[PDB]
């Protein structure tokens, strides 16, 4: 029921999601991350993580408004997430739709997060991880919301 998904601020920030209302989460091309997307249910919540930016960290909370469905950007030649070997009847990629829940006043910085022994099992803080979508245990969710104070 809980997850964490990374997104580059300039491509999509928690603030921008609040302004858009509901948005499509497309472009995931990592098999494992894809598999986690397919495990999500409507109503599930996830930490919105700002990555590849000057202040990386958890910026807020959002929710899943539409379970996994074929990522249309894979078939759209105009999209930067296009896949040449994908077709309508054979699309290996999935997307989900999300909506804003809350924007934290201050980003929960990555450094602060790595200092949480309670997050030792979260791929986010593990060396070499390239996973942009991951599950979050209730216990891990609690330690993170506790950081928000």
């Amino acid at each position: 029921a809980y997850w964490l998904m990374k997104s580059e601020p300039d491509e999509l920030s928690i603030e921008a999601l609040a302004r858009l209302g509901e948005a499509r989460w497309d472009g995931v091309r990592n098999y494992q991350a894809r598999n986690f997307l397919r495990a999500m249910s409507v109503g599930d919540e996830f930490f919105f993580y700002h990555s590849s930016c000057p202040q990386p960290g958890i910026a807020g909370i959002a929710r899943i408004t539409r379970a996994a469905y074929p990522d249309p950007t894979a078939l759209d030649p105009e999209s930067h997430y296009h896949d040449a070997k994908a077709t309508t009847d054979k699309n290996p990629w999935s997307a989900v739709d999300v909506a804003h829940v809350q924007t934290f006043p201050r980003v929960l910085e990555l450094g602060r997060l790595k200092q949480q022994a309670g997050l030792v099992e979260l791929p986010l803080v593990q060396k070499g991880s390239r996973l942009s979508v991951m599950p979050v245990t209730p216990e891990q969710w609690a330690v993170i919301v506790a950081l928000r104070l």
